C-alpha cells in the first residue's frame, strides 16, 4: 500500500513543475518587456528631444 | 539588457552631433558677416568719405 501511494506524490511533483513552467514562460516575456522600458526611459532622459519625441 | 540598452546612448550621442554641426554651420555664416562689417567700419572711419558714401 505504501508503494503504490507513490502515484500521487509523482503527479503532485509534476503539477507543481508545470506550473513552474508556465510561470517562467511568463517572466521570460515579462523581463524582455522590462528590458523594453529601461531602453525607453533612456531614450525620453535626453533633454535635447522635442515634446512630440518624449 | 545593459549590452542592448546602448542604442539609446548612441542615438542621443549621435542627435547631439547634428545639432553642433547645425551649429557650426550658422557659427560659419556668422564670421563670415562678421569679417565683412570689420571691412566696412574701416572703410566708414576713413575722415575724408563724403556724406554720400558714409
Amino acid at each position: 500500500a505504501t508503494a503504490a501511494s507513490m502515484n500521487a506524490v509523482k503527479d503532485s511533483l509534476q503539477r507543481g513543475q508545470s506550473t513552474i513552467d508556465v510561470a517562467l514562460a511568463a517572466g521570460d516575456t515579462i523581463t524582455d518587456l522590462l528590458g523594453k522600458m529601461k531602453e525607453k526611459a533612456l531614450a525620453a532622459s535626453d533633454t535635447s528631444l522635442n515634446t512630440a519625441s518624449f
